[PDB]
């Protein structure tokens, strides 16, 4: 006894006393937010490094993989395999290959190129070097990494110090050696540190676990932490893995109130001098070194051994951590005291085998008291994060040390239970720890890796070459030649109807027109004052009109009757009913002009079921009504198509003006043709503006052979089916549709919403052009993109918001360049109708689609440009061209009639 | 009376309950915090748009610059001229430009053309052309803007339609059209709100103002909202004036259980029908017609003129909101209405006055019930923002309603009083009101352009052209020469000494050598085992010793026997005492080799004084002090220089090194020479590793006309004035000092700091390498760099922030380059010493800020290229030049005295 307590005195400052521990586990929390946050992460010894580890094995964990284990007591390569059985365990089998200490302190490249050597000897050894496995590494250093697949070592640690590595992808540096020999081929999926794979490898077993602890040749804790936490992720949502690699716990000066000159001193003859401070207090490969400067210095003060020195005693490295553990055995403790230190060359007496024995004891119970503090505030976060009184968690456990040792784990748990009280923490020992568990996480990143692959192929099927669309415009150009020809005209898809617009705005017009802008529930009569003047003037107004649904049903008389109602009204609103004025009519619904003034209507849409008017001409329905009234006389001079009207709104101030363009919720472009080649109207002099209608190109199969599963689908659920193939792919209508399809598919396969299919998702039309023009704004975060889905009703998470984007992306970029090829062979189609070889024109386009949407109009003329390159197009947001563009018609139209 | 009670019932829905105010003022509540929001922005209807205006002003102000005011009831012109006076008045003057109704519903082009036409005029018509006088822009619409001098039009409201404008940045359009005539020259330093000039106007004579609030043809609010509650603006410091837009509050729907018929048919009439639906039932611009809509439907019911309607009353715009004023005047009310109703056309009775209006004040007092709802909500919101109970506030107020109706200023404020109770508000109203804001706005962008223009004329003079870089590479090469040759080395200030390791490893090395590291308190004792195998292969061991200060400052006769003493403990640590081993001597003190292995001290640094070293061999006094102990004996081999240490331990891996180089705290260089050219050392055969010692390149003033003032400073107060001025323009420790310099400046002028000179900014290596690395990092976000600078002790915010991070690229470039234009020099003389036209060789270098910074190696390696061409070097990380190096100089040492 006497010598025990000449040894607690001597040692005084290796007893941690429980006001001394509950600091440190106090000092260690700060430590933790420092870590965390991103004001004091820069300058923090506690690195708290993300995993990118999520989540543990939920149990649908099946495969065959490989696993790397380097950076411990010693690298082994294990082949686990994890698959499907009715409750019976998993199989592996690990292999240890001898790596000389002078190789972990050469060069990266001799280091990387044992291990490859070593793997496929493994795999050979084997013969599974066909099958190309997914590798797992787990890589006990502290690393940095912003996905699992990548892992930039931050620095050595532990016993390594090969050059050339640190600040370096290892994954890559690996990847490079595997080449070099080229004997096999291997597939490193994922990187992780030891303690996440000793925390995977027991949560398969434990769904409770959320710490995992490492005590041997080093030491070091990882735990799950709240994303809301982790303010260098962006991210919000479930938990993330953090590394808090505690080894460098004090390498600041935080601890030097509890280091000794022993402490010191074994840092000094470290390989990392100043680093690592809190572990070489307490991990396996200092242990035993501590020791013995610990002995030396008494030896040297002829306190032990009689003052007897010896070269072994002095021998750096002669006293091993595991003959700390041999002297603490309960059994036979001092009688291998008695042979080790014999050993040693050193003569023991009974009273130096007792003393050396309570110095192991003092320095091995520092090590698991200061880890027990530092776990400790581990739990209390834990606890804190989970708001709960009382905490129950499962504690991934592993380590030489720990293992080894016959008293460290029993006096690591009674601290750990005196200092956190309000808690019951279970303690699940791993047989390889981190080989099971890098194959955990493997599993899921090869998983996540195949539905990346499939995914890609789906969407592959959107994506059009240069060739492919020059087809489409080659196709394109042959149906409008079918529509203009008066031998095919009546079986042609693409009508080419010739709206009568004779001649574009030449600057001449001048003068006050009415325009009527029919096309729903909600029609418009506007006023129109054109000036001809030396400057280009022209000011409106107009007023809305509803049409009640009884109306909208009924007889064809009272629709018109009630129209002209509105256009009495107005008149006088502006105050000049009276004289006879001239008016355009933009009857945007299916009609068939016969001549600039007369329209028959083929079909009502947008609910009109007006009696009495399909078949019959719109124009002469607007003029009777007129004349049943008496009380005013107009001058109807033209029905409009709201398309030509966008031209000619565009022409009147772009003169090189030719072509308009429509993309909104439907599509259509119309076009100044030569008159000899519209052969369904007798004259080959002059031109003919033509109303394509270009939204049934495909109806006849011609485009049967570039649309989709989802394109179909689109088609077989849509009012139409078989009809507007083309605008379906293109229109702002049907986008979304297309994409919600997608959608809907991947979440089957489960690529989304967790496989669970929405009723929102269900829900047709729920994509708007609004939406659609959102979701791919490049001034949108991916966290309101997020917002904007979960808006609409859909519980998207950060990860399906990405998908959902790139979805939509992959759609509308196909619609711009489907776009493009057609407007590609329009203007094509004028130069050579012209006999030019260089054409400059201009093209007046609106849509809500073209306008709203980042990235279409782009995209759709730098499409243009490379399918027709002896054409340089100028394209114009040209609005208003229903009711401006009416007016415009009809000033040219009286015009006309002069000439 | 009857009378006005029938008209009460009939327009009930008019009238507003204070139980329905409060639920609007809710309502409003609630979209302005979706509009500040992230997440609900992207579909809120009230944009809450940031103004980039941070305060009002604080009267330091002082100018003259001129003033643009355009979207209002009209266009006006103001020269604001703000001086110092002992607490005299501002002067200004202003003009009115007519701007056809036909021009505002135009093209952008002919738009911005008048602007700027009528903007010449007045500058020319006051011949003030001719000095630029900045320009201030009231552009009253939502405008997006990320700067001051920038915005982007989101639509256009109230009468302006003018095309080609909404998306697109009216600065450019306004410049772009500035320029077309080229008549002047403007300077459009700023665009502001209306709103916001209002509260700036204001704000100016009541330090009070937070609430700026138009009441006119539109009507809109702004106020001073905390910047940790903008999420759309990065940031946490201060306010920043947020424009709300409320005239869009409703345009959701949110108000259609407010909106009567006559709201809605107001609605259809206008130009932005669905749009500013608040606006639209508040503003001057729509309060006549709303009225007229009101008595058309009365007529027509036979309710008022007993059902008479003329042509007159039907016609929009003939009841003018000044005529809604004159109606409700005191005095003349009722005689003014039979004038207005009879020019009208109809024949009005007293009845019909009286009721007529009774109307007007109906529609108008909604317009003031209304507008004190979301202002109160305005004013609860800055009462929760100061936390205080009753809130102390001053309104700044404008517009032509407010300003000229009756009645409306009194109904305003006591609905106002009875809505917001525990709070004192004040109402100032203003002249121009935006007049002189966009000039006290204008007024401080001026300033901080200024300061940037000042800043970064004196950044300049660290800007080296490749022209001069080719010079300082000229410079040193002469430098070189003149060290070289006998004749001048005396003189030379780039000494050139020669280190007699006369050959680089070449892999025959193989055994066991000792190496001694001092070069401080801390120097180190090292075992090297170098094994010449079929595989190259290095393994070492070190420990650290510590030279009491009592020692530094011994009689170096204790100094080196200390020393022994260490050595004598690492024999023992290594269990290796007895042979006599080779030993490699790195001194890192100013020596003088005169052999390989005998060096002078020239000097003491770094705290030692230990007496009767300084002129003597250090490697005697050291094997005096090894026989002095007689317990072992050693073969010092050599003494060395950590940079060619680090050559050297390059060279053992990467045979084309010829050249090492230091950057960290100091800066040193060497390469391997002909003999021919050593003129100091006897032999023309083999080569030279020569240690340049060049950080005193420049000490004899050929740098003098590339150093700068700071540089100069810098030099002036260093402990070795006159010394090392090229390791002063490029090694870590001094970097920081210029910087350091170059900020006391700036803050002395005011651009940093607030002015004030901090104690920690006196403070001399403030900015250590290991800080300058990181406020440099690519990976390092503006809030934590300023959290960094806050943690040296700085009070920085993220502005300063931004300029602190811009001064140490410009110096830390500066260095690398300088230090490129230096490498450039060696290598080239190399190869042109060996006749060559092309040179492949390896530079091994280390240092702290070679490593550690995040550009300074890049930038030093494209330098070296662009100045060296006909060479091929190749720089590669090479650590620990000091011990393993010095091994490997014995290594090859003791085989040489073979040959
Ligand atoms: O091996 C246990 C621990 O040792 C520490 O030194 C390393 O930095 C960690 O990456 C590792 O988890
Ligand atoms: O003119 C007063 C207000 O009118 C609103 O319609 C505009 O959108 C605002 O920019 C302006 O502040
Ligand atoms: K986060
Ligand atoms: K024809
Ligand atoms: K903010
Ligand atoms: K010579």
């Amino acid at each position: 006894d006497d010598q025990v307590k000449k040894i607690d005195k001597y040692l005084y400052a290796m007893r941690l006393s429980d006001e001394t521990l509950i600091d440190i586990m106090t000092r260690f929390r700060k430590e933790m937010k420092n870590g965390l946050s991103r004001d004091f992460n820069p300058t923090a010894t506690v690195k708290m490094l993300p995993t990118f580890v999520r989540s543990i094995p939920d149990g649908s964990e099946k495969g065959d993989f490989i696993a790397l284990d380097l950076g411990g007591s010693s690298f082994r390569i294990l082949r686990v395999q994890v698959n499907h059985e009715k409750n019976q365990n998993v199989h592996m089998e690990s292999e240890v290959y001898d790596t000389p200490e002078n190789i972990v302190h050469g060069s990266g490249s001799q280091l990387f190129d044992h291990v490859a050597e070593c793997l496929g000897d493994f795999m050979e050894k084997r013969k599974i070097k066909d099958k190309k496995l997914p590798v797992g590494f787990t890589f006990s250093f502290p690393c940095q990494q912003s996905k699992i697949d990548e892992a930039i070592l931050i620095t050595w640690t532990k016993r390594f110090k090969a050059s050339g590595v640190e600040g370096a992808d290892v994954v890559k540096l690996l990847n490079k050696a595997i080449k070099k020999r080229g004997d096999y081929d291997a597939n490193i999926v994922a990187v992780v540190n030891d303690t996440v794979g000793t925390m995977m490898t027991c949560g398969y077993d434990d769904q409770h676990c959320e710490v995992g602890l490492i005590i041997g040749t080093g030491t070091n804790a990882c735990y799950m932490e709240e994303l809301r936490h982790i303010d260098l992720v962006e991210g919000d949502e479930g938990r993330m893995c953090i590394n808090t690699e505690w080894g460098a716990f004090g390498d600041d000066g935080s601890l030097e109130d509890i280091r000794t000159e022993f402490d010191r001193e074994i840092d000094r003859g470290s390989l990392n001098p100043g680093k690592q401070l809190f572990e070489k207090m307490v991990s396996g490969m200092y242990l035993g070194e501590l020791v013995r400067l610990i002995l030396v210095k008494m030896a040297k003060e002829g306190l032990l051994f009689e003052g007897r020195i010896t070269p072994e005693l002095l021998t750096r490295g002669k006293f091993n951590t595991s003959d700390v553990s041999a002297i603490e055995k309960n059994k036979e403790g001092l009688h291998n005291a008695k042979e080790i230190l014999t050993r040693l060359g050193v003569e023991p007496s009974d009273d130096d085998c007792v003393s050396v024995q309570h110095v192991c004891t003092i320095v091995s119970f520092r090590s698991a008291n200061l880890v027990a503090a530092t776990l400790g505030a581990i739990l209390n976060r834990l606890r804190d994060n989970k708001g709960t009184p009382r905490l129950r968690t499962t504690v991934g456990v592993d380590g030489s040390l720990y293992k080894t040792h016959p008293q460290y784990s029993r006096r690591f748990h009674k601290t750990l239970r005196r200092l956190v009280p309000d808690s019951d923490v279970r303690f699940l020992l791993s047989e390889s720890g981190s080989g099971k568990g890098a194959a955990m996480v493997t599993a899921v990143a090869y998983r996540l890796a195949e539905q990346h692959r499939q995914i890609e192929e789906t969407l592959a099927h959107f994506h059009l070459t240069k060739d492919m669309l020059l087809e489409v415009k080659k196709r394109m150009r042959a149906e409008m030649e079918l529509g203009l020809r008066k031998q095919t005209h009546n079986n042609a898809v693409v009508k080419m109807l010739p709206s009568f617009v004779r001649r574009t705005p030449d600057g001449t017009e001048n003068g006050d027109f009415l325009a009527l802008d029919l096309g729903g529930t909600n029609f418009r009569v506007l006023l129109v004052k054109i000036r001809s003047g030396k400057k280009r003037t022209v000011e409106m107004h107009n007023k809305i009109y509803a049409i009640p649904i009884e109306i909208m049903q009924g007889t064809g008389e009272e629709l018109f009757d009630h129209i002209v109602s509105c256009i009495s009204d107005f008149l006088d609103y502006m105050g000049i009913k009276g004289p006879r004025m001239p008016l355009g009519f933009t009857f945007s619904f299916p009609c068939q002009q016969t001549s600039l003034d007369a329209g028959i209507l083929i079909t009502w849409t947008k609910g009109f079921k007006a009696t009495d008017c399909v078949g019959h001409d719109v124009v002469t329905l607007l003029r009777d009504a007129i004349k049943r009234r008496e009380e005013f006389d107009l001058d109807v001079v033209a029905v409009v198509n709201d398309t030509v009207g966008t031209m000619m709104t565009c022409a009147y101030e772009e003169p090189t003006c030719e072509v308009g363009l429509i993309v909104g919720t439907g599509s259509n472009a119309c076009y100044m043709e030569e008159m000899k080649n519209v052969e369904m109207v007798e004259g080959d002099q002059g031109q003919m503006c033509i109303n394509m209608e270009w939204g049934a190109f495909g109806d006849n199969g011609c485009l049967d052979d570039i649309r989709t599963h989802y394109d179909r689908l689109v088609n077989e659920y849509s009012l139409n089916a078989g009809k507007q193939r083309y605008e379906k792919m293109i229109s702002g209508m049907y986008l979304g549709e297309i994409v919600r399809n997608i959608l809907i598919d991947f979440t089957k396969k489960g690529f989304l919403f967790r496989g669970q299919i929405s009723e929102t998702l269900k829900t047709r039309g729920i994509f708007e052009t609004k939406f659609l023009s959102q979701i791919e704004s490049d001034r949108l975060a991916l966290l309101q993109v997020r917002a904007i889905l979960q808006q609409l009703g859909l519980n998207s998470t950060c990860d399906d918001s990405i998908l959902v984007k790139t979805v939509c992306g992959v759609v509308s970029r196909r619609a711009a360049q489907l776009c493009g090829a057609g407007m590609a062979a329009v203007v094509d189609k004028i130069r050579e109708n012209r006999g030019l070889d260089r054409l400059n024109v201009t093209v007046g386009v609106d849509g809500t689609l073209y306008k709203l949407h980042p990235h279409f109009s782009r995209i759709m003329h730098q499409t243009v440009k490379e399918l027709s390159p002896k054409c340089n197009v100028s394209f114009l947001l040209s609005e208003d061209g229903s009711g401006k563009g009416a007016a415009l018609i009809t000033a040219v139209g009286v015009r006309l009639r002069t000439e």
